[PDB]
């Protein structure tokens, strides 16, 4: 079993690298406003929004049992963006700089993990 404040001390810093990503992280760092951005069909094409911010929260209290969880909801916050958005868009682009990010920051910590 994992206790929360192991799963944030080892996870965190994977998620701070991703808010270290500058500007690629900033459409990421609050969930997205469909009203603000003017785009009334973004939650009939993404059925289960993701951030950082909501990421964040879960790590903060606790929310995640185990450490794939944590991967999987990363994982969603970059498929929804891939979903979303064309493939020439700045958010794309720079969604796939941010999973080639995580994939090198998750790796060592997930060996540790396991
Ligand atoms: C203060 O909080 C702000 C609120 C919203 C802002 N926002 C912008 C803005 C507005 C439009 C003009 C522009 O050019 N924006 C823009 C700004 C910075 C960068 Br970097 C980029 Br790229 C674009 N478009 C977004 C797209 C997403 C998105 C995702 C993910 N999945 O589907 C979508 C869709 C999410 C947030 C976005 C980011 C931060």
């Amino acid at each position: 079993i994992f206790k929360p404040e192991e799963l944030r001390q080892a996870l965190m810093p994977t998620l701070e690298a991703l808010y270290r990503q500058d500007p690629e992280s900033l459409p990421f760092r609050q969930p997205v406003d469909p009203q603000l951005l003017g785009i009334p069909d973004y939650f009939d094409i993404v059925k289960n929004p993701m951030d950082l911010s909501t990421i964040k929260r879960k790590l903060d209290t606790g929310q995640y049992q185990e450490p794939w969880q944590y991967v999987d909801d990363v994982w969603l916050m970059f498929n929804n963006a891939w979903l979303y958005n064309r493939k020439t868009s700045r958010v794309y682009k720079f969604c796939s700089k941010l999973a080639e990010v995580f994939e090198q920051e998750i790796d060592p910590v997930m060996q540790s993990l396991g």
